[PDB]
């Protein structure tokens, strides 16, 4: 299901998303090779997602359907929720600075975890492999 440790394997259109977000060229190259690892654990409707990357190591804790504050690695602050829609995790955020929507979807495909973002008409994915 979502339980376990996932390590990023490949990206699709990620540098275009970062560019749209306002991230500079150098930082985009760093971001695309961030060695991101996610450790996901659940306790009821609450999730703990431990993010470990070249940039930071932080624990992200949220209750499904309850709004919370989250910052992207780059420093952009967001607010919104995660909900379970069928078997996918759907995140509906807003940037605190500009009020624009950022949608994140996390869904299992075979044995991979595909995270899809959407922001201002651009879509990017980061696909993880289990273990």
């Amino acid at each position: 299901a979502f339980d376990g440790t996932w390590k990023v394997d490949r990206n699709e259109n990620y540098e275009k998303f970062m560019e749209k977000m306002g991230i500079n060229v150098v930082k985009r190259k760093l971001g695309a090779h961030d060695n991101l690892k996610l450790t996901i654990t659940q306790e009821g409707n609450k999730f703990t997602v431990k993010e470990s990357s070249n940039f930071r190591n932080i624990d992200v804790v949220f209750e499904l359907g309850v709004d919370f504050a989250y910052s992207l690695a780059d420093g952009t602050e967001l607010t919104g929720t995660w909900t379970m829609e069928g078997n996918k995790l759907v995140g509906k955020f807003k940037r605190v600075d500009n009020g624009k929507e950022l949608i994140a979807v996390r869904e299992i495909s075979g044995n991979e975890l595909i995270q899809t973002y959407t922001y201002e008409g651009v879509e990017a994915k980061r696909i993880f492999k289990k273990e």
